[PDB]
């Protein structure tokens, strides 16, 4: 198996990922502070779309609590109660990370602005209830 | 734009990423120290491919040169010289990604065993010309 330290280092780089691929989208589409480019939207909305589907909860076990990867973990332990809640949070994020990779396709800014709003509010869901604040 | 710190974080992030998924295929296809299945080695290669077209050329300025990101960077100054050979290792590895995603979505083991090689070698190349070995 993966030692603890390395799900942790997984978990932190796949989620920074997601937040560089984000960003790239909230300025071409949000922000425009950077011109809107149909390929690099898509190409960003399918990173998430594929880190969303790569399988993370298997870099999630009690062991990984309070381990550095890159960083000292910031999975509360709550996280390990609240299944239920977990899997609401997680296939939630999922189904929104793909509907984003399917309208940034050939989506409109109109569009994927609608969708990417739905990703968002899936990635905070989580932070709110499983991330430490610091 | 994105600080230094940011780039290299996103890159550090990004590389380690495709390391977790890469390790997965190699567990399914190479190694069997895990029982092969087609969504799970297509999901992995499809990381793959979507981090490979995420457009990573953005993270490389020379001042992000020994900045700490997760970690100091390793990236040789080498690189800003050889943008020849950066393109021919870079471009090389992204057509290569996108044939493992495609061989992985109906492949045989054999097929992606194929295919996966042709990836390793191509992050190999990128690491043997401008990572620092430590
Ligand atoms: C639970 C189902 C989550 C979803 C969906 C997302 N994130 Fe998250 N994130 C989560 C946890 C439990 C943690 C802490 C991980 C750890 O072990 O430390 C995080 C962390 C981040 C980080 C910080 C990463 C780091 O380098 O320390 C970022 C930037 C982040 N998460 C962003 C993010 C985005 C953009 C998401 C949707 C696209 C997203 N996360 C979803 C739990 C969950
Ligand atoms: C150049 C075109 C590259 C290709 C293709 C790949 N990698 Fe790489 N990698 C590269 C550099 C310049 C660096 C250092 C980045 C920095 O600023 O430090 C890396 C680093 C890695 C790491 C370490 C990440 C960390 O947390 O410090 C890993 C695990 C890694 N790279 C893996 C990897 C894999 C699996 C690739 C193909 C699928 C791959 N890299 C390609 C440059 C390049």
């Amino acid at each position: 198996a993966l030692k603890p330290e390395d799900k942790v280092k997984f978990r932190q780089a796949s989620y920074t990922t997601m937040a560089w691929n984000m960003g790239k989208i909230k300025a071409m589409v949000v922000d425009g502070t950077m011109p809107f480019s149909q390929t690099q939207v898509s190409a960003a909305a399918n990173v998430i779309a594929a880190i969303a589907n790569s399988g993370m909860g298997a870099l999630y076990s009690p062991d990984t609590l309070g381990v550095v990867g890159f960083k000292k973990s910031r999975l509360k332990e709550n996280f390990f109660q609240e299944q239920d809640e977990v899997r609401k949070i997680a296939t939630n994020f999922v189904e929104q990370a793909n509907k984003l990779a399917e309208v940034a396709a050939m989506g409109d800014k109109d569009e994927i602005k609608a969708q990417f709003g739905e990703v968002g509010k899936a990635c905070k869901a989580c932070h709110e209830k499983f991330r430490e604040e610091e």
